[PDB]
């Protein structure tokens, strides 16, 4: 309460007829404000997670409840209509004259028009969080609540062309919000989707038909746990499988189904895996198996539950041998490697926000920290959460909480980040609570 | 004629009818699942079939893939949507018994999905309707339900802003890893086609009203988005290329952020002035400038394009014929992705090398579709010469599947020979040649 | 043991007598050749038999092989050298009747001529001979004619002022096309040990004598040539890169035109103070600085290089051995053909894309080699720690005929299971390790 982190958090809270409703992405006084005078719901989370542990639940139950309000909103682009059940990327108070009014970004005003998937699953563990925290049941069982997590699984369960069982989106979907060529079925998409389906299975109740909803959300749930572990799980192991692969195999029963040609497996997959390590793919689909590390998504794949005991060992393992491409001088690296030269044209569209090392493409992001802190703890890895929190403890106060860190191993600080990034300072005070009292990981495992 | 004889020797059989078929006669090559009834590549093999007056396999070919959209599907425990029509089919026997096996996917190479079936499906019965005046199939309750069960998938609720579907990649006739995931313009123009049958086809009873009210709905929404936004000339490229990145809010210019300095230097210098077509795919951050053959003729006729538009078309293919029909029409797509290019986007896919196949190969059967797009813009002598260019080859080179090579010069790396849709497009081609008429069929 | 039995297995009989190994025992893989026996594969299947004390396969595949030299070799009406043994050789039947078959090349895929078979030959020859103490079989007419018509094909006259020999690519181990035509190392070292072991297996008798005069002039110009030009180290290194280019005239340091700005950089830092190799190849503005394993481990086993060059190629084995024996012993040669270089010079192979198969993969048959030449220059400690890597690895992952990756963790992309020779391998580096008297019989 008395750090400086803990000040710079408050002064980042929104206020909405005198209540507090969320926090602002950052407090850059320089830059142009663009969208990051607004509380997106992915950034809110580290937030909530203060203030629940701290104990002044207002404000997160504040959040809860607006943005149920928003998903109600109308959304349209070209008056078209997407589903009722979107929750928005971001939002932020206005005020004509007298009155204050919430306005909205559901992806109609985002940049490149991307979907804000991750959102709404958010949504969904932060409810189940805030009840776990405080125990206050009843707030998900009001029918407000129960038609607004209904909504969200008609979007996530919506009936798929394909064999998958993975959820299908266009490119930018997630925390990477644009083009990386995670498009498909990328793996943070489908752990916060397993996560959410978790979730939803807590918070229904089976009233009306709300049995009928739970009978599509445990159908779900094993078919994509299944799906993940066995086709996205690389090591060494599966890797020499894969490599020997046929192409152009036909038929139910053959081993080579989404057709990889190992020629395609990427040099530095070989050497970089050690013999205990392994790994979730970062996207699969028809001739495609994507082998970039993403770190929050294997992150959540530990916390979850969805990586099984002797997996999330394995990820960790991974963390341990290739700790300076993964954390070096700041934790944690979003995903690696970097699109580099042509690959980084042809993938992003020459992305200037994105080029190698910077950003999305494989920048350094300290509200990973709390991730990773949650997941070393859940382990038994503690060594690791300490050292990483000592490495961005060592520099982010002096560099006064940056958005994000640039280079192969995280040293500089982010080409276009804005400082006082509200998630950097949040991300930094959970994961020291967590580490403080470790049963305060279960607010989101 | 040596044409018709090789297309009845395709034909399936199933207790005794007449059901379909197969994709080719290799003599030589593996089965794999050109031994198959594909849904797609039994479109003109049909049409062959209505016009001649034999319409009883195109009758029991809707029947079968109705029972088959019923069928389980499967893989590990997942169902798809009950609409999903399969990729292919074939017949096989126990014993005496015979019984219909299909590719829902879950065979598939790749697993693809078959997107493209299920709006195959609608228009060949809507074709089928128009030619032959029997409306008592459609109106069958089965079949109401088997319409309705693919709306209720092609319309089910999504995340994004924009009216288009969304697919994984190869989910059309280009059924393998090409960088035609998200919103490629063949699933957009074959929906928009599929949307425009339904309303025709749908009985308003019970719910039926439900479903044409979301079908009008959505038919404005697409034809809006397509046309403003997939729309490429000269002065759209103007446009485009004088865009500001990274703008934030509703009313911006460059809504899907498209950086101009990624735009490729050969757009420019191909269009011609009076030149235009729809581009390939659009979504976040991406607008793929490849010309994609089937999803802009079918544009033209099914109404999508305006005339202006359709005339535009027509008149890049006159201004790029070596590019775009070359000696054999039509070419899938231009152009071909080559070097580090085809390796990032395919993986690397030997099936889909530079100027072969899929990846800016030149392809028989699309010949049907030009021809039915150059009478309705008025451009018969497009149609005669391109009708003249491939009869020249295809019968002394067996009928082979594709053509490979920037203007088509070899016959295709892997090409099955006696493929069917390359002799039924040609008969086809001929047939609306003779009665232009019947081009009503697929308009 | 079960490397036992797999190798008895392996066996093939011809009229109830053992005469040779198959290649490999796969289970599920298309035989294509892989049901033959090589005579490059059965040398170390012939080394555990003799050593074992059975040495009636041996013997027995020594006097088939030598009758099918007499077979007629033909494609297109051209014949080649009379002395030319085959790569490998099978057993077929007709009814009852049992007979063998031979590609000399003239089935081999890319009609790959198997050099190395008949030096391999003779070598086995002599490794007999001196094993069993069988002087009988060599003296024998045909033996003797046998081994004159491989030296009339060896030392046949040439075009060029060096005594190397002028293959095509892939003529030796490497039997597809890998830049290893002209003059590769490996072809140069098995003819000096073919000579050296001819020398000692001709008769005197008749024309013996004019035989045993050519081969002791070539054994000479050889040993010379390849000691003093195809040699590597960081002195001749700082000399080369130092050589003046198009020098014309008899007296110049810079014979074969090398230009040192083509030096690769990596060849530089690789080497150790202490460390040196013979080169890959040689020619006409032509050095391959790739570290072939097999020509550098035999160079030592035949006393090619001297006693100095034998420590500083093991010294190199010391200094990068993650690079050469890695996960596995040993990496057939180092570095891969990467990107365009791997396009152009092997054109676009699928079996040899970098670090696999010949291009840089890593193959368990070298360990008995390795081990020999560990013995041989006293890094018994050597020996040890690459058997001990390949014995924890081979029998768990079934003895693949090769291994994947720059430090060989992958199995083999297309690599048989139960390949004879790594299972040959991995024994007779044991058998070598528990008796090093027996080094002798191929040094
Ligand atoms: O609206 C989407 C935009 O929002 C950001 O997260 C911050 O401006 C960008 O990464 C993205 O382009
Ligand atoms: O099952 C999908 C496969 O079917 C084909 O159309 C023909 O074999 C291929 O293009 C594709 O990979
Ligand atoms: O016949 C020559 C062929 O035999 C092989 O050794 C095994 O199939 C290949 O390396 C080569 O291409």
């Amino acid at each position: 309460r008395e750090t400086e982190s803990w000040k710079l958090l408050e002064s980042s809270i929104i206020y909405y007829e005198g209540n507090p409703i969320g926090t602002v992405a950052a407090q850059d006084p320089e830059l142009a404000a663009l969208n990051y005078d607004q509380c997106f719901l992915r950034d809110f989370v580290p937030s909530a997670f203060v203030f629940l542990m701290d104990g002044q639940t207002d404000i997160v139950r504040n959040f809860l409840i607006e943005t149920l309000t928003l998903q109600s909103h109308e959304k349209e682009m070209d008056c078209f209509q997407p589903g009722a059940g979107l929750m928005p990327a971001s939002f932020k108070v206005e005020s004509d004259g007298s009155k204050e009014y919430l306005v909205a970004d559901f992806g109609e005003k985002a940049i490149a028009r991307v979907p804000p998937v991750d959102s709404c699953m958010w949504w969904i563990l932060l409810l189940r969080a805030y009840e776990k925290a405080t125990g206050d049941l009843t707030l998900a069982r009001e029918p407000k609540f129960q038609a607004g997590i209904k909504l969200i699984l008609d979007l996530c369960l919506a009936h798929r062309f394909s064999m998958y069982p993975t959820m299908l989106v266009p490119d930018g979907a997630f925390m990477i919000d644009r083009r990386m060529g995670v498009y498909e079925h990328p793996l943070e998409i489908q752990v916060l989707f397993y996560a959410a389906l978790r979730a939803a299975r807590e918070l229904l109740l089976p009233d009306g038909d709300g049995e009928q909803y739970l009978n599509k959300v445990h159908g779900r749930l094993g078919a994509l746990q299944y799906h993940i572990r066995n086709y996205y799980w690389v090591d060494l192991k599966r890797l020499r499988e894969i490599y020997r692969y046929k192409g152009n195999e036909f038929g139910k029963e053959i081993a080579n189904k989404f057709n990889i040609f190992s020629q395609s497996i990427p040099d530095w997959v070989i050497e970089w895996l050690p013999e205990k390590g392994g790994y979730l793919a970062g996207n699969l689909g028809p001739g495609r198996m994507d082998f970039r590390f993403f770190a929050l998504g294997n992150l959540m794949a530990i916390l979850a539950g969805l990586a099984s005991e002797e997996e999330s060992q394995r990820i960790m393992n991974l963390f341990a041998h290739r700790w300076e491409d993964l954390i070096g001088y700041m934790p944690v690296k979003i995903c690696y490697p970097a699109l580099q030269g042509l690959e980084w044209q042809i993938v992003t569209g020459c992305d200037p926000k994105n080029i190698p090392w910077s950003y999305h493409n494989g920048g350094n992001w300290p509200v990973l920290l709390w991730l990773f802190t949650a997941a070393a703890l859940k382990t038994g890895k503690v060594e690791l959460a300490h050292e990483a929190i000592a490495i961005a403890e060592g520099r982010l106060s002096n560099d006064k909480f940056p958005e994000y860190y640039d280079g192969n191993n995280g040293r500089l600080i982010g080409k276009e980040a804005r400082i006082y990034q509200t998630w950097s300072i949040a991300g930094l005070l959970v994961a020291k609570q967590f580490l403080a009292n470790p049963d305060h990981v279960e607010f989101i495992s």
